[PDB]
DNA sequence: TGGATGCGCTGAC
DNA sequence: GTCAGCGCATCC
């Protein structure tokens, strides 16, 4: 993540739902936020959080009664998606996990914050022919919202990892805002190769595979993409090698494969999947994040996460906004 | 709501 | 045909 100088966000209060790692917390706080409230069932990721924040999030978020919900000015929700995503079966909001944007609109209905700052995979945005972006829409504005919603990756904010997602932020219509804008990109400067830790710490996550075929040339220069360089197995998810000289391609938080969750590596001459240092670090999250003590759960919940640098921007830029008050 | 991993197949070139 | 995906299925 990066430093703000200009707490944009101070004062305000939010809430952290489906809280995961925090990201959203991270971001927020860096601007200035407080945290009111955060809500996340999954043990090992309260677990992971109150060893970072203090505070062990709330229960099953549908079980929660709007009204017990503390007041806030913005509602950060990153709600699931494996119902969205593309590697999922779709089955959107026919999928028990897929009808959570339900609760986070009754809680919305009821608390009525100056903003809803949510994010969901890139699928989300054309799942279902746009139909439900457009729920999402429509019942944000149905709320009394605005709608802004666009499509970010990480690589062009400052983080090498192809992790395309949208972010939907949307502001209560009283405050009449009418000039956010989703951070504009700049150049990457940074790569794999830049994150990793020394190969003394990550002998053990060595693999090397009879069945590797390296199927493309190790490249010279760094590139803002991310570049395949061979395969192992039938070279599914999980069974692909990256040059560390690009970017990082999706963590993901079921993720199969050999190379689980992170996705295979060259790095000197051996292979290898990322380790859960470098997983918070390609999340753009901070050294001094304490990750999980069962590197499965942490890989899961790195996979689950989100690209705090991204979001830093974003709530600067809804901060940013909130404070234009003209006469 | 354990940990490990072989795999299907949809989405946007 | 290419290739990547906050995933899914099945095993101990
Ligand atoms: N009914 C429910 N109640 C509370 N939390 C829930 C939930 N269903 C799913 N979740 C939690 O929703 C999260 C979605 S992933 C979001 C992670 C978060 N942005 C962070 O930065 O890491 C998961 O951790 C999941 O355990």
């Amino acid at each position: 993540m990066i430093e703000i100088k200009d707490k944009q966000l101070t004062g305000l209060r939010f809430i952290d739902l489906f809280a995961g790692l925090g990201g959203f917390r991270l971001a927020l706080e860096s601007c200035g936020a407080e945290c009111v409230y955060s809500n996340e069932w999954d043990k090992y990721a309260q677990e992971v959080y109150e060893m970072n924040f203090g505070e062990k999030p709330e229960g099953d978020i549908t079980q929660v009664n709007e009204k017990t919900i503390p007041d806030h000015d913005i509602l950060c929700a990153g709600f699931p998606c494996q119902a969205f995503s593309i590697q999922g079966k779709q089955k959107g909001f026919e999928d028990s996990r897929g009808t959570l944007f339900f609760d986070i609109a009754r809680i919305v209905r009821e608390k009525k914050p100056k903003v809803v700052f949510m994010e969901n995979v890139k699928n989300f945005a054309s799942h279902d022919n746009g139909n439900t972006l457009e729920v999402v829409k429509n019942t944000m504005n149905e709320l009394d919202y605005s709608f802004h919603a666009k499509v970010l990756n990480a690589l062009d904010y400052g983080i090498p990892q192809k992790r395309e997602r949208i972010y939907m932020i949307c502001f209560r219509n009283d405050l009449n805002i009418q000039n956010f804008q989703f951070p504009k990109p700049f150049e990457l400067n940074t790569f794999v190769k830049d994150l990793l830790l020394p190969d003394s710490e990550v002998e053990h996550l060595v693999i090397d595979r009879k069945d590797l075929v390296m199927t493309n040339q190790e490249i010279e220069q760094t590139t803002p993409k991310t570049v395949r360089l061979g395969i192992v197995g039938k070279g599914g998810s999980g069974e692909r090698i990256y040059s560390t000289r690009g970017i990082a391609i999706t963590l993901s938080a079921y993720g199969g494969g050999i190379f689980a969750k992170t996705g295979g590596y060259l790095v000197n001459g051996k292979t290898r999947k990322l380790h859960p240092r470098e997983c918070a670090r390609v999340m753009g999250y901070p050294d001094s994040y304490k990750v999980h003590p069962s590197t499965s759960q942490a890989y899961k919940q790195f996979g689950n996460s989100v690209v705090i640098n991204v979001l830093q921007y974003i709530a600067y830029n809804i901060g940013s906004s909130l404070n234009f008050k003209p006469y």
